[PDB]
């Protein structure tokens, strides 16, 4: 169906196959059938208003890390009682705004945050439902930037301090602790660290209840990685089974905060070839690191597939930006290409456009959705949009 | 003067001391007094319309890498005959648009680009002034992402292919080769690799002229680094002296494309403290990697200075974003701080806001200028600006 597409839309652009988002979400809803669970899509992976509306129709929840995300979610149709707010740096304005929006709960990451929420809750005359994120100091075995479960990391808190915080929330007349939460990392290929984390948190949860803390939710976060380089992926059945066994004796609603595993595969970066250059061969395309930062930021490798039917040789697929970090794949192996040919960077649905910038003064890309039925979900940015907010200062 | 500032403006924001931009530019204009030179500020470092207008008043030139940058420069008042367009991925639209704007020249990076420019030039009935970027395969001794002078990199071309391209431009009736160009890297602390590059390119330039190619410009690019961690910096006097000696016998106008060394120091990231968290101590501030990507992308370290007068201990200064890469300084050493205190991240004038994104749905920061006289040079983004272009798809 590519022909009609390239005739009506200029490259480069993000193209999303919506069914895969629906199917991926649905696989999470059924993984936990014999139990009460809540799947909160992590907006950070991709907050496009349209994909959120799709998830909202499937009654998805939302794991937000900012007021901006909470608003996107509400605007897309996600129910406030299915929204959870995490974040080690929530500002008083975000805290206050969250409380007035009646979301499920604020997942606190510091004792000082807990007190800040109490002070605001009290002034608003409401009892804030809150969850406490614990750092189980477990190595998720992943990229350091994507690793968040070690004492080293700024996320959550130790068992000792957690117990102290829960008790404090219990005593407060403006705090209602109702959930325990953890998230050891992202793009995880090993299910063991996850299970080990669930066991440790389940142990403290059992202890928390024995102390009167009335828990109702057990949040495991997200973290399941995708097959970027054809690696084996943690199966949901094995994931859900491991968690249910870790929760023996605890009658709690399980919450999952998957992001990448919901949208990664459904999104592809369609970019056109501009030139071919040569002892090494460089294939210059019109998309750049400003559009897709994963490769440079995490040395990630996404598959590149030629869409235009067409001698194979090694070559670095590079974008137009002035930096050496602006190269999608080193020594990729592709046939000889010519100006205008089209290629697709695979599995860019997560942390693709959500981390894109306008570096080198390049407008944010057009985003298209496929629904059996091509339509635009984000209009391309005009050149003037780049400096719109700088004109009055000129 | 901070008091009035914090009373009228909310953190976090970028604050620019304009004099330092003026002074830094002026130091480049005089480094080459006994010669004809042209200083083309590299927009990529910071394209804010206002700082460009300042430079335009000092009759600065502009080194652009996209049509968006060329337009910013023109709009700020920079003369078209002082604008040079580099880029390994210029699209036909940018090429054509550049030609119609009568800029100084297109600095080509591939033989295929050269032919693309010719085809367009011919259709427009004009003779395109062009420069050819050569890759001298010299190690600038810097961070790999910031290193661009090796055969390994996608920038420029070898001597053999360069000679072939220049001759091709000479024969063409729509191409006028008038300049040689090179840029081995960014944030360079060692002046030797620069000098070695100038010598090699000066040798080929001498050879090019002997073959009838009428050169008028000798472009050395930018690259001079700043003192982020109190290191010694390449002095302009030593830089200009080394270049003049390398150019013995060549009567050519020298062009410099400095970026970082023009605006780095003049810009600071003013951010407020939100919480303090504890065996390690984390200082959570309201600015994040989405606002300043250097630390995560290049493991860069910028100095952090407390602005609020106030026991010193080790601590990681972190932002609010959900990733472990969102930490400004590991084991920094600062006094005990409390919610509301103000700190400034130093030398963020270059590649600061120019690489900023809206990750975690965070609006682009407010940018203020100091001119003896605080005024806004970029209004903060509203929350609705985040999803403005996504509403019609909803
Ligand atoms: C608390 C919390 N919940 C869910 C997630 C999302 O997990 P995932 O998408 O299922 O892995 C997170 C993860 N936060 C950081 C993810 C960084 C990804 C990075 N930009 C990349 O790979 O491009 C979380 O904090
Ligand atoms: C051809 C060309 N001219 C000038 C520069 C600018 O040089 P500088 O600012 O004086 O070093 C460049 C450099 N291009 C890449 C710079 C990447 C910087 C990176 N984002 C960072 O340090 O944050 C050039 O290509």
């Amino acid at each position: 169906n590519y022909e009609e597409l390239f005739q009506t839309h200029k490259t480069p652009f993000y193209l999303y196959d919506f069914d895969k988002i629906k199917q991926a979400f649905l696989n999470y809803k059924e993984a936990f059938k014999g139990r009460k669970s809540l799947i909160c899509y992590a907006l950070k992976a991709n907050s496009n208003l349209s994909i959120l509306s799709l998830l909202a129709h499937l009654e998805s929840g939302a794991d937000c890390v900012s007021i901006g995300e909470i608003q996107r979610a509400l605007k897309a149709g996600i129910k406030p009682y299915r929204i959870v707010f995490s974040g080690v740096g929530k500002s008083a304005f975000e805290i206050e705004q969250a409380l007035k929006l009646n979301i499920l709960f604020l997942n606190v990451e510091s004792f000082m945050e807990l007190k800040t929420i109490e002070t605001i809750a009290q002034s608003l005359g409401i009892k804030a439902r809150i969850s406490i994120r614990i750092n189980p100091n477990i190595d998720a075995k992943t990229h350091p930037y994507l690793s968040t479960g070690l004492k080293e990391n700024k996320f959550g808190v130790g068992e000792k301090e957690a117990l102290e915080m829960f008790l404090w929330a219990k005593k407060s007349a403006f705090l209602e602790p109702v959930s325990v939460h953890f998230h050891i990392g992202s793009q995880l290929l090993d299910l063991e660290p996850i299970i080990e984390a669930s066991q440790k948190v389940a142990k403290i949860a059992k202890s928390l209840i024995a102390l009167g803390i009335d828990l109702r939710f057990f949040d495991v976060g997200g973290g399941i990685g995708v097959s970027y380089e054809n690696e084996e992926t943690i199966k949901l059945y094995d994931y859900a089974q491991g968690i249910l066994n870790a929760l023996q004796g605890l009658d709690l609603t399980i919450i999952c905060e998957p992001g990448r595993s919901i949208v990664a595969e459904s999104g592809e970066l369609i970019t056109q070839v501009l030139y071919e250059k040569k002892n090494k061969r460089f294939v210059i395309v019109d998309a750049g690191m400003n559009d897709f930062l994963r490769p440079s930021l995490y040395h990630a490798k996404h598959a590149i597939r030629v869409i235009t039917p067409s001698e194979i040789s090694p070559c670095d697929v590079v974008g137009p930006v002035c930096e050496s970090s602006d190269t999608f794949l080193k020594d990729a192996h592709l046939p000889e290409l010519e100006p205008g040919d089209k290629i697709a960077i695979e599995k860019v649905g997560a942390y693709g456009s959500s981390m894109a910038s306008q570096y080198n003064s390049r407008p944010k890309l057009l985003e298209l959705a496929l629904e059996d039925k091509i339509r635009v979900i984000r209009k391309r940015e005009a050149l003037e949009d780049l400096w719109r907010l700088e004109e009055e200062g000129l």
